[PDB]
């Protein structure tokens, strides 16, 4: 159905490997929207136009509060347009380099939200796998929405930053849902500590520190949080907590919101 001559364009929100994604309204509604848009040649070139359908696919279908809209779709010539939900107050990862670090309610409300979303999508089988700050939205309620679904998949199943990937991934075995629990434990220690526990300068090194699970704790990261994390951060996919056991977690009920 929709055409580009639909829509006034406006400010750019945000660039991605392939997304470049611009704020824009309807014209016959005025409906205030995010156009995600990506050329067809960078897809045919880096091979992913399978991520391109299951973004759409499964984006389209989901419905929770805490992940991001996608409520269509066009092209042209030259390109691909996704339209999705705007969200208004930009990403987790803006919100970090502004604050630096987050306190332990902001953290814990966000990680709630982060595992109710998580909860609904392994509910379906569905598996984020690129679960990182640049690709947590922000709703005008400054409520956490999950994007990026391009890299999701169904479960079980066999490129750039490896920050919040877990061993069994970066490394090639199977995985499940769990990953996207390790991946929790790595956003949960980020948001208290500014940075993700393996970073590096080099992605070999981090590599190792992945594989090894090599962390440690500044002194003011406190004695429920490091539980928490310690928990998450488990080299082995089946020892990692369910999302209810997380969402139990004495430190999340002790500091995070209800809504
Ligand atoms: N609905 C939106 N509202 C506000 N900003 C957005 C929205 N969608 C994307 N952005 C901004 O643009 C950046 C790129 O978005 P996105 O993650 O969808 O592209 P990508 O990472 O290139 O995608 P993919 O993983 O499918 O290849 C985001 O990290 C964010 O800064
Ligand atoms: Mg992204």
């Amino acid at each position: 159905q929709w055409a580009l001559e639909d829509f006034e364009i406006g400010r750019p929100l945000g660039k991605g490997k392939f997304g470049n994604v611009y704020l824009a309204r309807e014209k016959q509604s005025k409906f205030i929207l995010a156009l995600k848009v990506l050329f067809k040649a960078q897809l045919e070139k880096a091979g992913v136009e399978h991520q391109l359908r299951r973004e759409v696919e499964i984006q389209s279908h989901l419905r929770h509060p805490n992940i991001l809209r996608l409520y269509g779709y066009f092209h042209d010539a030259t390109r691909v347009y996704l339209i999705l939900e705007y969200a208004p107050l930009g990403t987790v990862y803006r919100e970090l380099q502004k604050l630096s670090k987050f306190d332990e309610q902001r953290t814990a409300t966000y990680i709630t939200e982060l595992a109710n979303a998580l909860s609904y999508c392994h509910s379906k089988r569905v598996i984020h796998r690129d679960i990182k700050p640049e690709n947590l939205l922000l709703g005008s309620a400054g409520e956490l929405k999950i994007a990026d679904f391009g890299w999701s998949v169904h479960a079980p199943s066999s490129c750039g930053t490896l920050d919040y990937l877990p061993p069994e991934m970066i490394e090639g075995r199977m995985h499940d849902e769990k990953v996207d629990l390790w991946s929790l434990g790595v956003l949960c220690y980020e948001f208290l500590v500014g940075k993700p526990p393996f970073e590096a300068n080099t992605y070999q090194e981090t590599y190792k520190r992945i594989s090894r699970v090599e962390f440690t704790f500044p002194d003011f990261v406190t004695e429920g949080a490091r539980d928490l994390i310690s928990r998450l951060l488990k080299h082995n996919p089946s020892q990692r907590p369910m999302l209810r056991e997380v969402l139990e977690h004495p430190w999340i009920t002790a500091n995070s919101s209800k809504p």
